[PDB]
């Protein structure tokens, strides 16, 4: 009930208006990204009434994975940050539309655009070792001609023959020692025992960022966290069009019927302030869950207290459980939930500080004034040699509106949560906020004489344990996931990041924009062309210039110079392309 | 002092105010769609004032190349017709933003998008022969091996290797007695002296149109006329902004310093109302000349008299060749406006009736009632048989708003000029507006009794001489296009289907869009990408599609059924890619 499509023509159209939405209503189960996104392609395409959109959220505060907020009896806390790029097709078909609250007159999209034209992002030091020293091999990605091939098989095997098949499967020793992995791995987030079929997604969906992978030279970045410069805005927009926020319902059940013609919403089994409700459903009431949360369940400490880890499944969890027991066409949660190794990624800290030795520290690596407002690290500074694989990043300063002009705010994360530190010889799941702030500022090349002080008394850092945090990667088979609108389903959409859609990689906020617009315009049957994934992977240019990056700047002759059942190749296919427009794009590409 | 891009990110997004926008102006030699899109983006991403944009023209009314209008003392006329496709990516840049005058609150883009989605353009009948039968093999290109590898050798062939080189040097018979040429040649109205350049810049730039080429799938149109549709929704915008329209003047030379380090225009010799006068201009002063025009010293007949041939250069050839004096850097008119062959396309002729059995004949070739205001042929009928090579064409009636119901206007042209008509045993272009009608309504099937009354006194059939309609595809080389911005210009720029800019092909609307918005934005530093041409050519689907739909809907195995050489490579790179995802997306576009 969709078509994709490319191009300034499907972009600039607007749709008629569906038909029959003005009988139709919206329930949208969460409040992140996908389902604010949903709620205002519902408003803006699908020209629904905004007092026949009802968002209900479990917490007592929209925005979901994008938070940002100064918690009380705490600290200042962002659970992640959100690197973001051009290709952003849906997105920006969103934002476009979204009032800044920053500049009058100007779109989201406007602000963004102009703020990333202004104050570019680049990092200065990307890689660092041995307590604050940078990589000498930073800018490189050091990968072999072994390392690069697996790369290209992973490349070319089907997904439909990657399931459950891990990335430790498809790659060696070669390219777990490159660069490249440092970079991919810490940016990306992803872990050695995660989904080769994600990696594939990746490496296909970025293809025409290579060369800016190592510099992060194609990131781009709002000005404050993302609860204030997206979540805010969307949510002014919904309330402008008098959009019903229902705050601290829980979803504990949607009543489907799946016969063999249909797959029908009939109820919505609710508690709302402790009493257990129900939302009676006919066929014009839409129903769009966000199957699954990375940040549910999440756990918070303080300066003097570890993040307590939990296992709990909590409502999200819990209601894609119970939807899956209804079809297996909704997906398997547990794939996705259970199982997740101790190694994983757990914990966050966002560590605040105004003391002048810590932010000339920062300064004497990134090569930035942390203060001035402008680009600090920009992007995450990854320790290579550190125990917990830990990055961290300190964005433009400050990330919150009212925080004080001398005060900085560092996000850090690691990668290895079982695994005792270089300083703090314990596992991070153990550590307090100043524990992992110590721990931090030791790669810092912090004097350990004033690591402790600086950490317990000058900075205030909050942890964050996140236990589905990796829970996008994890190894999975196709149907794991359930379609953005499952066969036959009248009234029934999933969207987020655990959604199945075509090509389009996952822990990214552009999936959850996917996710919800194709929702919207497959049940409303909006006469509209969705954006496609951006055609990068078949794009013959950027695959040259992935050739010429991926070998560290070499042309075919400098790549085939140690084989001669690659020379002899080589030759005769160069001698069978001479002088031909196949010779000068090659040549235009720096592979000649 | 420009970049290409492509994506939703750059559409969506405003360029801010340029510098020192507030102390330029503008003036527009001509009046054409090029010069009315360079002010449109003068007034909106550049924010130039209005009252600071001369539009200079030399006929009583604006327009150009997209003429149409009740000519007094004729009838009905419409010098072509507008072929669009989805892929003009700076027009409909363009036009998102131009109010439609048709529906309120409402673009141009959107009235077109609605209505090409409400009545979509398709041809039920494209080829007829021995007097009204479809041709057999309509649909089928009949393309030998050895015509479809030219085609590829002509793309595999870089643009500099073909200088002056004609289409019969790079193709021969097979691909002559192609159905694919005679569908090639009539959309597109080349001849086979033309530029090879420009018809492998064809075949690269539409090849995603392939699989609707023969039946006009891909096609859009307006509702009416150009200038109805196109051009008055343009100047009421640009009025309602106070830009400035000064009529009946003829420009005759431009005054520019041509250093050893700019290339500045100092003054613009007029002619305004029988008096020679002169415009000083400063740095500040950018001057868009449309250099060339295919509708100058156009003749017109009407129903008794033929429209008198001339040779005569206008206003328009005469400044490109004032301006050629003045340096080789602003291109050679004369390789366009001299040596056009007799045989050309000189001639177009309107033909208006109302009477039933004219109509019902279209009908029966047709199948579509062409009073319904719906599509009527689909665009360009041609008649193979025919020695003037003539084809026809019936868009949505009434192609004027003031038409009355019961009427229809066909457009029609002939390819050659100088050979005897099969009824009427004259070249067209010594025929009046009823002898075209006549020699045209022998094709359709008519009966040789009623031919002449029905065409004399029952039809009113103005004709049309352009001495320089087939002028964009004479044979060119390198350098005889000027720059968009020639080197180191500072207020002076060249737009039109004469300027040269990189794939895009000439004879499209999309060309003078383009070229105008590029104009603007390396005159003015605009701070927004400018999209590239779709890069159709360079995408391994749109490709795989083309060897699929050019070998007549085969797969590898057909293709290389008859040939020992074709079957071994074939058999060891299949099985070199078996099971791989190669394998899978060339099963995908049916190739497998
Ligand atoms: C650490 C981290 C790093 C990130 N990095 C990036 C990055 O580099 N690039 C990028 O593009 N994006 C990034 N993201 C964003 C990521 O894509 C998020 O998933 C994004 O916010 C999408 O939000 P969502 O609505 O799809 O999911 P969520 O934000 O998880 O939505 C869940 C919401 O639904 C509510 N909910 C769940 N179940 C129920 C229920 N039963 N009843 C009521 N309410 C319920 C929850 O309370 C919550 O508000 C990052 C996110 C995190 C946390
Ligand atoms: C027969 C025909 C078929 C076409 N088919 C198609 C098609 O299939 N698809 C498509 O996309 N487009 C088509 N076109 C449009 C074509 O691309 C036109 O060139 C288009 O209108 C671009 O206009 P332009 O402003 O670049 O040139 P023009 O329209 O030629 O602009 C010239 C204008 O400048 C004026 N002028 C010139 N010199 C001077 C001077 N010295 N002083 C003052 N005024 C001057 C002229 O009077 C005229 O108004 C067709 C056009 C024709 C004529």
């Amino acid at each position: 009930h969709m078509y994709y499509s490319y191009g300034n023509y499907e972009a600039f159209a607007r749709p008629k208006k569906p038909e029959n939405v003005e009988n139709k209503s919206a329930y949208l189960i969460g409040s992140g990204l996908a389902s604010l996104a949903a709620a205002c392609f519902l408003i803006r395409d699908g020209q629904m009434e905004g007092s026949k959109i009802h968002i209900l959220e479990e917490l007592p505060k929209a925005g979901g994975s994008l938070d940002g907020e100064n918690m009380p009896l705490k600290g200042y806390v962002v659970r992640g940050g959100r690197e973001m790029e051009n290709h952003f097709e849906c997105l920006w078909d969103l934002f476009r539309s979204i009032p800044s609250l920053e500049i009058d007159n100007a779109s989201v999209l406007d602000e963004f655009y102009w703020l990333n034209k202004e104050d570019p992002n680049y990092s200065r030091c990307r890689v660092i070792e041995k307590q604050g020293q940078r990589l000498a091999t930073d800018g490189d990605f050091t990968l072999t001609k072994t390392a690069i091939k697996e790369i290209l098989d992973l490349c070319l095997t089907n997904e439909e023959d990657l399931d459950d098949v891990k990335i430790t499967d498809v790659f060696s020793d070669d390219f777990f020692n490159s660069n490249f992995w440092i970079y991919w791995k810490t940016m990306f987030a992803f872990e050695p025992w995660h989904s080769a079929m994600e990696m594939r997604r990746y490496l296909m969906r970025f293809v025409h960022h290579i060369s800016g992978v190592a510099d992060f030279s194609a990131l781009k970045f709002t000005k404050y966290n993302q609860y204030e410069s997206l979540v805010l805005p969307m949510v002014e927009y919904l309330k402008s069009h008098g959009v019903q926020f229902e705050y601290d319902v829980k979803v504990e059940d949607i009543k489907i019927d799946v016969t063999t013609s249909q797959k029908i919403a009939r109820e919505i089994l609710i508690d709302r302030n402790g009493n257990a409700e129900s939302i009676k459903l006919t066929i014009n009431d839409l129903v769009f869950v966000t199957n699954g949360s990375i940040t549910e369940s999440s756990t918070y400490g303080d300066n003097d207290t570890p993040a307590p880890p939990t296992d709990e499944l909590g409502g999200s969890w819990t209601l894609w459980k119970n939807l899956a027991r209804q079809s297996p066409e909704f997906g398997n949660p547990d794939k996705f939930c259970q199982n997740i190794p101790k190694k994983s990624w757990f914990v966050s800290a966002t560590s605040t500080t105004n003391n002048k030795e810590i932010i000339d520290t920062i300064e004497s690596i990134c090569k930035r004034d942390p203060l001035a407002g402008k680009t600090v690290t920009g992007g995450i500074i990854t320790i290579n040699d550190s125990a917990w694989q830990m990055s961290f990043t300190i964005n433009r300063q400050q990330q919150f509106k009212d925080q004080p002009e001398n005060e900085i705010s560092t996000w850090i994360y690691a990668l290895y949560s079982d695994v005792n530190g270089d300083y703090i010889k314990k596992p991070i799941t153990e550590c307090s906020g100043n524990e992992i702030c110590q721990e931090w500022l030791y790669h810092l090349g912090v004097s350990t004489d004033k690591i402790e002080d600086l950490a317990k008394h000058a900075s205030n850092t909050i942890p964050v344990y996140m236990p589905y945090i990796t829970s996008y990667f994890m190894t999975r088979a196709i149907g794991d996931r359930p379609l953005v609108v499952p066969h036959q389903s009248q009234n029934l959409a999933f969207i987020g990041n655990f959604a199945e859609t075509e090509r389009d990689t996952v822990f990214t906020t552009e999936y959850s924009v996917r996710t919800a617009m194709e929702a919207v315009y497959q049940l409303l049957n909006i006469d509209r062309g969705i954006p496609e994934v951006i055609n990068s992977p078949f794009d013959l240019r950027v695959l040259m210039d992935a050739i010429y990056e991926l070998n560290d700047h070499q042309d075919l002759r400098e790549i085939t110079k140690d084989s001669k059942m690659q020379k002899l190749a080589l030759a005769g296919f160069l001698k069978k392309i001479k002088g031909t427009y196949i010779e000068s794009l090659l040549k235009e590409h720096k592979l000649l």
